[PDB]
């Protein structure tokens, strides 16, 4: 039952990634096709729901995700130049980029104790980092395969990956906040899910469409998936499928409306957020 | 209270590594660089200790590490070819080369239920490898870093590699059977050792010379360490050192007797095996 509260209107490329603390519930991060990212402060409201507060003009390239430490006080950027920058989301300033790959970085990530980074290139190259901006990890699994890569000055520490593949899984995943649960998206709206601790495959979705993007509500026990068709929202328990956030873009071809390509929920899995192929933060709510 | 019980006189290089398997405590495997491995029977005996059963002769370079499946059943070379070969004991064929490396493997292991392979080259890159010998893993540490790397026809699967190093740490290794505690090699016989459990450092030992293999005892709680000394067996609690096997080298230079470069327990450590710079494996027994 989730219903469009608005749209933040900022972007001049798609909004590639969405970001959201728990820290922070007052505030929203995106990133963009436009080599940039924007901080939004949300304020309870009808119109004008989230307002642009701050920018970061750090990249050459496109941004390809973005995500904010537990407290909301930090900012990372993974770009298809191939860096990794780190803000302070009060200043817009950077802190120390990342400078490993070869190829577009495509995500991000940081231990929940907020010192160790999983970056993820194109060429699926996984890499870890210090919050220095020293390279300790670059871990690379086989093309076929996909790969959750976990952590638990230091001069100790410990890693865990774990190797699910599938000749299909296009490379677009998400674990639940819990990190037990992990879906992947093949083609086609091949929804593979997993269960972690279960160490088996828990039975696949279908999206009929392709895919962009997935997320596991923190509240909810629901999957969130964007699509050329839209947005899909599942529950797993019962496994029915709780909606289908399809805008009534005005306008455009039957067959050429913006898609989203980028979720996220609010801190509290009341909200939705949505980048999409109009440079548009598109917003919904579960209701009562 | 370790005594030298004889001389297995086989190969025509160093003997860079001993196997042994709780599955056939009948049998001993060594690699060397004369580009073969050797199986042993050992026999009970003063004279003639163990037996030439048979040779591998299949790499091009020098095996530098070998080892066992938990049974015995088959055996398996990491080699300065750069190839891993896996073998059958009983009759020499190997079964299927692991192609991966580009630089002199180092090292090899295979998770307990033997279906998953962990190499480790020279460059300190890690691989991680079906038994069929295919490439999965291919994670790669900072060279100022240690890595123990360990897992738990498969389309699923788990692993998790540990991370501590020290800017000295020669890239000498080995853990506890119950690989719970890991030790390494810096230099000048600086034996750092850590406590995996508790994730932090107990307190290093001093070889005061040049290290060449550690060997914990599945029995006893004493690790071991060739030395250009000889080879040094301590215990940890207490933290004594409980001997000194310095062999009686006939006529060598106060400083030029050929020394260890391979260690390796029986199944249930109650005798001691090493490989020497003079093609030879030199055998003792904790005796009453």
């Amino acid at each position: 039952v989730l219903v469009l509260r608005g749209t933040l209107e900022g972007h001049n490329g798609w909004v590639t990634s969405l970001a959201t603390s728990a820290g922070q519930p007052n505030l929203l991060l995106s990133a963009s096709r436009d080599k940039t990212l924007i901080s939004w402060k949300l304020t309870g409201d009808d119109q004008k729901f989230g307002v642009p507060v701050r920018s970061f003009k750090g990249h050459s390239h496109i941004v390809q995700d973005c995500t904010l430490t537990a407290d909301g006080a930090y900012a990372l950027s993974a770009s298809w130049d191939k860096t990794l920058r780190l803000w302070d989301v009060a200043t817009g300033e950077t802190y120390q980029r990342f400078v490993g790959h070869k190829s577009d970085v495509m995500s991000v990530d940081i231990d929940k104790k907020a010192s160790m980074i999983i970056s993820g290139s194109r060429d699926k190259t996984i890499k870890v980092w210090t919050i220095k901006g020293q390279c300790l990890a670059t871990l690379l699994g086989h093309n076929d395969w996909v790969s959750q890569v976990r952590v638990v000055n230091l001069n100790q520490f410990q890693i865990e990956a774990d190797f699910i593949g599938h000749n299909s899984n296009i490379n677009t995943l998400t674990a639940s906040p819990d990190g037990t649960l992990i879906a992947s998206a093949g083609k086609d709206g091949e929804i593979m899910l997993w269960n972690l601790a279960a160490k088996k495959a828990m039975y696949t979705l279908s999206a009929q469409d392709e895919v962009f993007s997935l997320a596991f509500s923190p509240n909810r026990y629901w999957l969130a998936a964007a699509t050329a068709t839209g947005i899909k929202v599942f529950s797993l328990d019962p496994q029915y499928l709780v909606d289908d956030l399809r805008p009534e873009f005005a306008g455009y071809s039957k067959a050429a409306e913006p898609h989203a390509v980028s979720l996220a929920w609010s801190a509290d899995g009341q909200t939705l957020f949505a980048g999409y192929t109009d440079n548009v933060i598109r917003v919904w709510q579960v209701m009562t």
